[PDB]
C-alpha cells in the first residue's frame, strides 16, 4: 500500500516565506517561448499543432501541414514577443523565460536578447509537446538534448524545468537529472516546497506554476472573452494574496505566450494589471530562480 | 401506462417554508471535498480524472495517469479547503460539507477539523465518481461502504446523500438504505419537497441541489470568466429570491469546490457574495441537515 | 438548375409594417415548452436527453436514462414556467407560446393556465426532438397527431408552428398541412413575409424566429455568463432596431425556456431587459399570431 | 535541411508605413461575403454547413441539408449585409469585401452595390471551404475560375486573394497565378511586408488578416458573449497600436461577416468601436487595395 500524491502537503501549516522587502507578495512573471518547437511534420511531427492559438476549435492533422496554424504561432515569435520584452523593460520588472530547445535554436537572437536584458531563461523542454506517453529511455534524452542546447546558447545551463504536458516518468527524470535547483511542474500550492519524493536524496525545489492565471486561457474553451476578463481575475488573484499576506505572504505565477498575450488587443489587460501591482508597496517582482536561491537560505531542506 | 417522472410537483402552489428568524431565504452554501476520490487506475479506475479542473478540454486516459490533473486537484486538498475554511468561518456562516468516503480517508485531519468547526458532513458518495452505469448490487455496498467510512470519520452517521453523477438505481437505494434524513439528487425545484415514490413508506426529504450557482461552471464550456461571473450570478439569483421571500421565501444552493473557489482568483467573488448576502436582514445562513430537521418539524409528511 | 433557397428577399427594401400603435419597433416574447416533450427512453426515444440544460457537456445515452438531465428539464414545468409566467403577466406583457404537444398532456393544467392568461399557445411539434432525419410518412402524422392534441388541449387549434430541430421536409409539410397562417422555421429576416415556394399556392406567412436572442445560448459553449450577457444583448438588439424604426420599424423575437430563464439568476435579466423596453414609447408588445393577422390586413399576399 | 517558416520576419526593426496622413494607425474593416458560397450538397457538396453560425455546436451532414444553418446563413445576404453596408457608409468609412465568387453570382446586385459605394472587392476564393486537402490541380482553377467571376462581376480583376481555410499549395498559387498585388493568407504581423519566398521572383505583398479581432469569435467556443466583448477588444487592440504608433504607426484588420455583425445585437458593438475610432486623429481608415499601393510606393520591393 503506497499513494504517490500528497494530498496533504503543508496542511493548515503554510511557511512564511519572508520575501525579500518584506512583501506581502511576490510575483512570478513568465513568458514562455513555444513558438518554432512546436507540433510539426518539419520537425518529425506525425501532426499539426492545435493548442492554445486563435483557431480554438482546431483539431491535429495526420501527415498534414496547418498553415494557417503555423502562422499565428509565427505572430509570437515576428510580432509578439518583441512587443512584451518591451512592457516588461518598460516597468522593470524581470521575467522568467519558459523556452523550449527547438525555438530557442530557431531564434537565437531573440533568445540572447533576452538573456541581456536579464531575465532567467528557464527550460521549457526539447520541444513543445506532450510527454504523458513518451518512452522513458527517448524521453530522458530530450531534457538533456535541451539541457545542452540552452547552455550553449545561454552561456549557463538551465537550473530550473518545466514541460507543462508532463508524462509521469517527467518529473523524476529532472530531479534525476542532477543540475536543476528547481521544476515548475506542478500547480498543487500557493507557495515553493522541497519535493517530498526525490529519490536523488539531494533536496529538490518546487515551485508551482497555473493553468488559471495563465493567458492560455484567451484561446481555450472556458477562458476571458475581453482583456478585463484577464485582469479583472489578476486582480482578484493579487487582492486576496496581499490581504493574506499582511501575516502570512505567498507567491502568484502569471503564464504569458507571446502569441497570445503579445496581440495588442490582450496586451493592454496585462499592462493593466502590472500598473495595479506596481500601484502597492510591498510586492516582490522577481525570477524563479530567485525565489529558488531565496528558498535555499531561508528554509533550507531539512 | 406509469411515468416515473414527476412534472408538476407543487405546481402555482410552493408550501410557505417559515424559516427560523422569519428570513426571505435560505441559503444552503455547500463545499465538496472530492480531492482524493477522483478517478485514477491507483484506485482501480481504468483511466485519469476529466472533469472539474483548470484543464477544461482534458480528456480521460484509458489505464494512464494524468499527472497534471492530479496536481491540480492537489491544490484543492492542500491549499484550497484550506482557505476556503477560514473564509466562512471568519463570516461565521456554517457550511454542508459533500463529502466523499475515499477523500476523508486520505485527509482525516481536515474532515475532523470542519467538524469542529460545526459544519455538517454529508455523504458524497464512496468515490468520486459516475454511477449512471454501475450494476445495482457493487453500487449498493459502495453507499453503505460510504456509509461506513463517514461514521467512523466523524463520530455520527451521514443522514443526508449526494451522489452528483446518480445512475438510475441511486436515489432509490438511498431511501431503502433507511437512515438517511434527505438527499440532494435534484435540481428540480427552488425547496424542499418529501420524495413521492419512496417504496420504503417512510418519510423521505428532498432538498434539490444545483448545477448553475456553482463553482463549477468555471471550468465547463459554459462558465464564468471572472469571478464576478458568478458573483453577478449570485446577486441576481438572491435578488429574485429575497424579492419573492416578501410573501413566500425560498431557498438557494451554492456548490464549492476546494479546487476551484479555492484558488485566490475566484475565492474574491465568493467573498464579494457572502458579503452583499449579509448586508440583508431576513436571510438564514444554514446547514441542509437543519433544513431537513427544519422542514420535519414545519411540514411533517402526511 | 435551380436553388431551392431565397438568398435575396426583400434586398434593399424590406416593406414598412405600420405596427399597431406607430411603434418603431414590434417585440415577439416566446415562451416555450417542451419540459417532458424531450428524448427520454420512456417516450420511445433510444437515448436521453443532452440539449439545452445546465450539463452544458451532456451526451446522450443509448438505451439508458439520464436521471440528472430530467431532474433539470423537471425544474422547468415544476418551478421555472410559473416564476416565468408571473413575471410577464406582471408587466401585462403578452406571449406567445412554442408547446411540445406530449409536454402539454404531460401538464394540461399550466397548457390550460397560459390559455386563461390569454397568451397564444403556436405548436412546437409533437415532441422535441431533431426532425432533421425523419422519414416524410412518420414525420407527417406527427404534426397533424401534434395539431389535434392542442386544439383539444386548447379549444382552437394551432394556427402557427415551430419545430426548431427541422428537416427539409418540415417546413412543406406545414404549408402543405393547412391550417396554418405562419410558421416560425426560419431566422432569416427581421421582418415576416410571405413564403415564396408555397406548393398549396394559399398564402403563407413566414415569421423568423432566433438563435442568438434565445436564453438557450447560457447552456451552449457558446453563450451568456452573467445574466447581464443576455440583458446587454436584448438592449442592444433594441436600440438599434429603434434607431431604425424611426423610418422603418422591424420586429424582435425573444426566446425563452422554462428550465433556463427560470432560475431565479437569469430571470433578474430577462425583468431588466423587459423594464428597459417598456421605458421607451412606440414599443408594441404582441404575440405571433397577432403579427400574422397585422400582416394579411396590412400586406396582403398577391 | 530547408525550413519553410520564416519565424522572424522584421524582428526587432519593424519599418515604419508613413501612413497617409500621418496617422499613428491604419485601420483595415473587413466585409466577407460567404453567404451562398458555403458548404451544401447542392454546391456538390458532400455535406452541410457547419462553420460560424448561431448554431455553434453544429455538425456536418453527410449526403443532408441542414435547413437551420442555411436560413442562418440567408440572414447574411437577406438582412445583415445590407445594414452594416449602411453602417460603414453612414460614416464615409470604406470597405474591403472578401467576397466568394459562389456567392457574388447569387447575389450580383448586393455586389454590383458594394462596387458603386466605392468599396474593393478582394477575392475570398470560388467557394467558402476549406482547401487544405484539395489537389493543387483542382484548386489552381478554383482559382482561375475565381477570378474569373469577380473580374466579370465587378469590371476589373481581383488583385488580392484570401482563402482563409488555405492549404499549403494555396499561397504558392496566388503567387504563381500572377496579376495579385498582395495576399492576406497570413495572420503573422501588425504590418505588411513583402513575401519572401515568392517563386515567380515578382514581388508579392502581404497583407496579414487576423482570427482575434474578428467578429467570427461570436460563435466559436472562445468568444465574446455581449456586443461590449467584441468591441473592449477593438479598444484594447486600438489603444495599443495608437500608443505605439507615436513613433511607430502599424495597422489593425477588422473581420466582419454578414450573418453575425448584422444582426442588431452585434451591430451596436461594431458602431461603438467605429465612433471611438473616429473620435481620435490621426486615424487612417482605409481598403487593402491602397495599403498595398501605399506599400508599393513608400517601401519597394528590393
Ligand atoms: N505552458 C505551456 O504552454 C505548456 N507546456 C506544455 N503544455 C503546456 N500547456
Ligand atoms: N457536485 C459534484 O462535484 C458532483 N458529484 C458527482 N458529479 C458531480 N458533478
Ligand atoms: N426552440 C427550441 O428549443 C428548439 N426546438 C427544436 N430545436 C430547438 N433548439
Ligand atoms: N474569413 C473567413 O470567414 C474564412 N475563410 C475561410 N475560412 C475562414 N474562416
Amino acid at each position: 500500500v503506497d499513494y504517490p500524491r500528497d494530498l496533504i502537503g503543508y496542511g493548515s501549516n503554510p511557511p512564511h516565506p519572508h520575501w525579500p522587502g518584506k512583501a506581502r507578495i511576490a510575483l512570478s512573471f513568465v513568458l514562455n517561448y513555444e513558438e518554432g518547437g512546436e507540433r510539426n511534420i518539419l520537425h518529425g511531427d506525425k501532426e499539426s499543432e492545435a493548442f492554445l492559438s486563435e483557431m480554438v476549435s482546431a483539431q491535429p492533422l495526420q501527415g498534414e501541414r496547418n498553415m494557417s496554424m503555423e502562422s499565428l504561432y509565427e505572430y509570437g515569435s515576428r510580432a509578439g514577443v518583441w512587443r512584451i520584452l518591451k512592457l516588461f523593460k518598460a516597468f522593470d520588472i524581470p521575467l522568467t523565460i519558459f523556452a523550449v530547445a527547438m525555438a530557442a535554436q530557431r531564434h537565437p537572437d531573440v533568445i540572447r536578447a533576452m538573456v541581456a536584458a536579464g531575465h532567467e531563461i528557464c527550460s521549457h523542454g526539447y520541444r513543445w509537446i506532450d510527454y504523458q506517453y513518451m518512452d522513458e529511455a527517448q524521453e530522458r534524452e530530450h531534457m538533456l538534448e535541451a539541457i545542452r542546447i540552452l547552455t550553449e546558447l545561454t552561456g549557463e545551463r538551465p537550473l530550473g524545468w518545466y514541460t507543462g504536458r508532463t508524462g509521469p516518468n517527467t518529473r523524476r527524470l529532472v530531479m534525476e537529472e542532477g543540475g536543476f535547483l528547481y521544476d515548475c511542474d506542478t500547480y498543487d500550492d500557493d507557495l515553493p516546497y522541497w519535493e517530498p519524493n526525490n529519490p536523488t536524496g539531494k533536496p529538490h525545489l518546487v515551485i508551482p506554476y497555473t493553468l488559471d492565471t495563465n493567458d492560455m486561457r484567451f484561446t481555450q474553451v472556458q477562458g476571458f472573452n475581453k482583456g478585463d476578463d484577464f485582469f479583472e481575475y489578476l486582480k482578484d488573484a493579487f487582492d486576496v494574496l496581499y490581504a493574506e499576506g499582511a501575516e502570512a505572504p505567498k507567491m502568484l505565477s502569471i503564464g504569458l505566450h507571446c502569441r497570445l498575450i503579445g496581440r495588442p488587443a490582450r496586451l493592454a489587460a496585462l499592462q493593466r494589471f502590472i500598473e495595479y501591482a506596481k500601484s502597492h508597496e510591498q510586492v516582490w517582482f522577481t525570477r524563479r530562480v530567485d525565489i529558488a536561491r531565496h528558498w535555499h537560505a531561508t528554509h533550507p531542506y531539512t
